[PDB]
């Protein structure tokens, strides 16, 4: 119903996962950023929707599923029902977005947040219309087996600052990182 957004943390070499976990150790303030961004609704009375692929769902600690305070939707072409704990299942991003337009979610959902994995990000990034990418740049190389798609920097523009997002380099566990926001109006 509201805006469509992707949110990701990436290493310099564009890595987002290794062996089903993040490639870096837990960065607690970065996690809190993810939590604040995906949970905070712009409309009182509504929740945000988080959309994620099957492997991403199972990469969330069981104790944290479903992500509290958000509506959790899993994408999968083979699952018959959503994995235990998930609220919805769709076969594709387009089907998920259509679902948000139906009466069951139309008055329940505010923002839509895409939270991975790679194929889901790629699909979202190319989807027509206004889209924002909330990218945490982890300023180190990390061995990774899963990567974020390349961002077309003509098509997307980096916003110089963004309300509610810190601009300075952050550091936790000796790992420096910075929060970035990209936008297309497409
Ligand atoms: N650093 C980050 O911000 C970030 C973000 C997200 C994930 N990750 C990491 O990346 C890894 C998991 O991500 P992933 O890329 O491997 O997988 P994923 O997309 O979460 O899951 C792959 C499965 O999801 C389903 N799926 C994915 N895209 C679909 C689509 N467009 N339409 C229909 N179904 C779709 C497919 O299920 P079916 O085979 O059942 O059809 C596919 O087998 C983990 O290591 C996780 O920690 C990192
Ligand atoms: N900015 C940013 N940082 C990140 O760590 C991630 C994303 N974006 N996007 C994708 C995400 C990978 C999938 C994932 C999503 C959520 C969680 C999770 O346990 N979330 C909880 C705790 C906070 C957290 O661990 O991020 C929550 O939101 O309440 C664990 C894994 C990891």
């Amino acid at each position: 119903v509201g805006s469509l957004n992707c949110i990701v943390a990436v290493s310099q070499n564009m890595g987002i996962g290794k062996n089903g976990d993040l490639p870096w150790p837990p960065l607690r303030n970065e996690f809190r950023y993810f939590q604040r961004m995906t949970t905070t609704s712009s409309v009182e009375g509504k929740q945000n929707l988080v959309i994620m692929g099957k492997k991403t769902w199972f990469s969330i600690p069981e104790k944290n599923r479903p992500l509290k305070g958000r509506i959790n939707l899993v994408l999968s072409r083979e699952l018959k029902e959503p994995p235990q704990g998930a609220h919805f299942l769709s076969r594709s991003l387009d089907d998920a977005l259509k679902l948000t337009e139906q009466p069951e979610l139309a008055n329940k959902v505010d923002m839509v947040w895409i939270v991975g994995g790679s194929s889901v990000y790629k699909e979202a990034m190319n989807h027509p219309g206004h889209l924002k990418l909330f990218v945490t740049r982890i300023m180190q190389d990390f061995e990774s087996d899963t990567f974020f798609p390349e961002i077309d920097l003509e098509k997307y523009k980096l916003l110089p600052e963004y309300p509610g997002v810190l601009s300075d380099v952050q550091e936790e566990k000796g790992i420096k990182y910075k929060f970035e926001v990209y936008e297309k109006n497409d």
